[PDB]
């Protein structure tokens, strides 16, 4: 079946009241049937329900479908997209290991990895998405993991995946590609040789600001890459905190599994089963919707683009835009979803504007159904250093907008009258 | 002003424009800045207030001052599960390089956070025993972050005497951390003996229900004067690039949970979703009421299980016999000890027995739940655990932890007796 | 088998696949058939099981049989709201033509659905008082359908002689209505009085916490023994257009619940929803521990109250010169009388300050919620108040009454 | 101002003091009055506001204006269900000794509701053929006080041409009332073509994903001029007792809402849960991109089967053939004809078979949901199908499969 499809069948046999909708377990245990299958269960001898802050069953229809439309293997919901981030790189790195980032990426992400992973041993190289040989350079035989975005935030930056895949499968390195922009319906990172695949659920998934989530999704065969790699240990040797156990002796996702037996497990960035639930029915949805929020966001872009008073304007499907090319190459719906930046005269101007919008509203979030609107420097990006600032390409005048469902020429009409002012 | 009981129902919640007395749920994430000055400066920690769900939420906010309310403490910060709130207490005191205390008998997934998760960030566990507090003096630094201690422990049913933990910990200048889940802050206020900070599972009393998995982190008043100028703890007293520079020890509020929120929720992410956080502040409406039939209940079990000769040992702390009795009358002033309780079996195969038997105790892992529940902890909970490191917290192969519910005594009693009899 | 507080915790739950202890949200308004033989034999009352949410939902299902397991009862069902399960119990029995008696003391709407708004449907309603029951024979007649009253009513905490209501109830083979919201099934059981249909506002005690509108009917055990083969009931005995011929007393069901399902909740859909219903369920779980605290609490404000010198008289069931305190003896086993109590104030003006002043007893219209509430409302007067004593503590519970009334 | 799809997404919100970008979820029952007067004047219908859940509720309250806004109606009133809706707008109108004027193309549920459920309360249903208004005109008498029909019918997919019925309803100064659920307020504006009163079953397409059961009577602006000093209406221009003589002629509100609030909601109680308010409120947030989807995959597997041998008739008005092309020409601005349809096989046993078959549609009894439906209700080859927003070419498949073998 396509894409849409899945997005509503799977992962889901109805249970013995056959509803046609996945119930909510707003529950935290389960009874075992007896104490064998208790303990089996705790084992990892057998699979199934035991707690809900490692799985749930509303929460695993959710898993399994994100993972299903994005042509991979296994998906973990957490309880955000940092907790997606931070879990990704953690199973991957630990104390005296680094990570490799891209300079263009989500302000937040960008301090988990360069700021906070300091705190527990996690050294953070940057690179620089236009120029790979940057990438091969930070690379030694400490380099975990290689962190970028398929659609930054804010720049709109696409990265060259293919590029970064070769890099990546020559030293036998986990790349990750922060999804969350493009949606796995505009593209599909493991078409490329993505191993896993981040994804801000918080955002289109949910469509509406109304879900905080996240999710971890592991491509078909990357134990292939874990097994047997001298790079990552943890997925080869005997653990103490399972008795022993020995991860490459599975016949299963072991990125996922233990993400699940110990990230969530002792780490708790469970997701609420009310939120993976909306989660779910979002996803349903997510084909039609950002078909909308693309098309707007092109006549948004385009009106920008010709206005007098703006002076510059971030969205691939501009034929100047530098990222149009791997535009091109790499969506094959020519659609580039939601988000778009652009230049206001100044300082003075970014703020009149975002003072003056009916429609976009002034808030900090994206892929609402509703428009939002912010600026970028003394907000997302204000923990970022003036220079960082340049690197992933931000001004003082720099103005980002997240376009939603309204009409557009009811939206155009509030940024024209807002431009205006 | 008013009693713990009342301060569960009333606080923290001023009514919003339509005025609803049940708080509103707010299935939401982001929210509507006025303009951007007041944006900026709330990025900037100039201005407190709404800014994006992961961080805060105002149903959430109401569920953390009133649990800060209710133990006498200052300010609370919920979070996803009481894991995550473990989780965060300890990184957001230890760092790479430093060493946190623990106590040999808690939750055992406390046990491996602590013990085996937190070695991947550089973060070395060292063990004490609460029953021997020179062993805590004899493991502690000056890298020593933390001294981690459960109530009353988990399954142990063991007692701390908090008042010698204080002592250790106030001389060294270490902040005190207690799991304060089981007892529930209804049967025992922690902060009044001295400590620092307090972490609760709300996933189990506080629910009540099996419901809603969620933690808390709650800090005392003052806490600041233990942090600012102590070179023990150097994030809350030197410029931070994440923030520009800023000091933590210029702020003129609670800096523990501050950073919590600044960092471990902004860049972890464990936050607590809006509809289990609202379930929550329901279930701590009730809390009250509920934790006496637990505890009434569990009373009445024990002295039946106690009594019963195909029983072995009985741990619950209303027993005269109990080795925590005496800290148990010191510490509770309402003379309720919760709903849980463990006991031996004749052996093994009794164990089981009993746990396949059961039809009203639910074979399950969890407690608090208004049902109650029955499993049998060295092939699970303390499953991870080491042949040896569950004599040091007490348990064998013969031990069944019990959670007890809200049904009828009577009930519940015959239930266990024809269990414990087949 | 099992104790009230057990059935409120186990049972008409077996645990799906997933074996969730708690009871899963069924947000969900359809079912897949598993053919279509299954499903045509659902739709003609040959196999009973889902269809379609408007009429039945496994959430709500969970509920409606322990309800009616706390109670005693046979079976129950959930819907939209309390004054939906009066409206939905009153036309299950009357129909246009015919008439209902009902108590002169009662929840203010109840009184409105029932002496002006059945009009509309040709519904006539006849008044009787409670007190003096031989004005209950006296409206009587062929065409009389249901005997409506409350066990304890709203806002008076008037206690009615259960026994004797049904004595003239089964005497005329009349179907009696009794709404125990106040109550609640664990301080008193209608059914073990002969009582024939039980309402409850699930919206008031049973959530406990002013969070969710819901109500529920309840049918005692045997009722089709009343119903049919009864000239007074002929839609319980005649061949149904609505479903090609059907005659209800041809099932052996509870079928003034079936009745409920396939017409009124089909046809007027006041469906109770799923999240509503959860939510009711665990309240009911809670309801027995609740239900003694504000017991308790109410015990001790009424005796406040009846000290004070500012207050003219107090209206609670324990007060040994309460009107109702034998009838409060006789029907109540646990000596627990609930939450709602009124009282005089000196006088419309200090009634107002009162209303004005207190700062835990919310001023707002409703009852049985967790926090303590408080209204100014034909057994009422100027200087009435009526309080609804919530889970806080006693002592802050009465000193805020007492600033506020010595103001 | 702005369009329907702009109105479905702002509008009738304020942001509260937490200024929360989506609606709040007043899972509440209750209300904190301020004081003593504000109480006593809202229970007197002297000032509006908050007073108790049964009545109204402000997450409910949203989606009733947002639903108004849509259509181009003045207010509109959630109730539990859509069938709770159809009758508060049916004794809103009619009491014991008065008639209604029904459609004979409508809704299962509905014309049961109307032919034999409201007879237990003295009220009179006479049906009518849509598509010969003479009909209509014959069971018209000064005691018929609504005339009921579908914009696009349930599962005829039979359109009504509302400019008829209109003149023969504003003629006789009689209320009607439009069930818009299957075309839903994107692809037909009844207020446009005279109706005064439309009902939607929000349960379908606006939830559009089979999970929040609910219903809303939704007002014409002006309507009062109809219901004042109109002697066909008593109820509206008579002193009422359960309101201390209160005559309703005398108010400048929608005087047709309020009765329903202040009567039906407050005695009856087919309340809408807050849940349920706002899961529809999210839905009717995408429904102006999802009733494309719905109507393109629609006309797409209508065409399929349109085509196939094995099939011997299909009912769905984008078709050239259909007798209610014309009339969907005429009425549907956009060229979408909503998700809804039905076909012919070749016999019973045929029938039977592909309900047993398919894969995807799922064999049920609901419309408007994401994940397409499939039952069999007209004639005993007769298929309704409830088309999802899954991939054609998949849906296309999954027929094929079932019709074929």
């Amino acid at each position: 079946f396509n894409k849409e499809t899945l997005a509503l069948h799977g992962a889901y046999n109805f249970d013995t009241q056959r509803s046609i909708s996945v119930p909510i377990y707003q529950n935290t245990a389960y009874n075992f049937e007896n104490l064998d299958q208790a303990a089996a269960r705790f084992n990892l001898q057998e699979l199934g329900n035991i707690y809900s802050r490692l799985s749930n069953p509303t929460s695993d229809v959710l898993g399994q479908r994100l993972a299903n439309v994005e042509g991979g293997a296994f998906g973990i919901p957490v309880a955000s997209g940092m907790a997606a981030c931070f879990y990704a790189l953690i199973n991957l790195a630990s104390s005296g290991d680094n990570v490799a980032y891209s300079n263009k990426i989500y302000g937040g992400t960008q301090t988990l990895i360069s700021h906070t992973l300091k705190n527990f041993g996690i050294e953070a190289r940057e690179f620089d998405i236009d120029d790979l040989d940057s990438l091969e350079k930070v690379i030694d035989q400490n380099t975990k993991a290689i962190f970028f975005e398929s659609l930054s935030n804010p720049q709109i930056a696409i990265a060259d995946i293919e590029k970064i895949n070769q890099i990546a499968k020559k030293h036998k390195i986990v790349s990750i590609c922060d999804n969350t922009v493009a949606t796995p319906f505009l593209l599909q990172p493991f078409k490329h040789g993505v191993d896993v695949i981040v994804h801000s659920l918080s955002k289109y998934v949910s469509g509406q600001g109304t879900a905080l989530g996240g999710a971890l999704i592991e491509r078909k065969d990357l134990n292939d890459l874990l097994k047997n790699n001298d790079r990552y240990k943890a997925f080869n040797t005997p653990d103490p905190s399972y008795h022993g156990l020995n991860l490459n002796t599975l016949d299963l996702p072991i990125f996922s599994i233990r993400v699940i037996i110990t990230w969530l497990r002792d780490l708790g960035a469970s997701l609420a089963p009310q939120n993976a639930w909306l989660l779910l029915q979002g996803l349903e949805t997510l084909a039609v919707r950002i078909e909308k929020h693309s098309q707007n966001a092109e006549k948004v872009a385009n009106f920008l683009n010709s206005h007098p008073d703006i002076k510059g304007v971030n969205y691939p499907t501009l034929a100047s835009n530098a990222y149009h090319n791997l535009f091109k190459k790499y969506f094959d719906k020519n659609f580039a979803s939601g988000l778009l930046s652009f230049e206001a005269k100044d300082y003075e101007h970014a703020r009149r504007i975002c003072d003056k919008t009916q429609l976009f509203l002034l808030a900090a979030n994206l892929g609402d159904s509703k428009s939002l609107i912010i600026h970028p420097a003394s907000t997302t990006h204000s923990q970022l250093s003036e220079e960082e600032l340049q690197k992933a390409g931000i001004t003082k005048a720099t103005i980002r907008l997240s376009i939603g469902l309204e009409n557009s020429d009811d939206l155009i009409a509030d940024l024209k009258q807002a431009i205006e002012s």
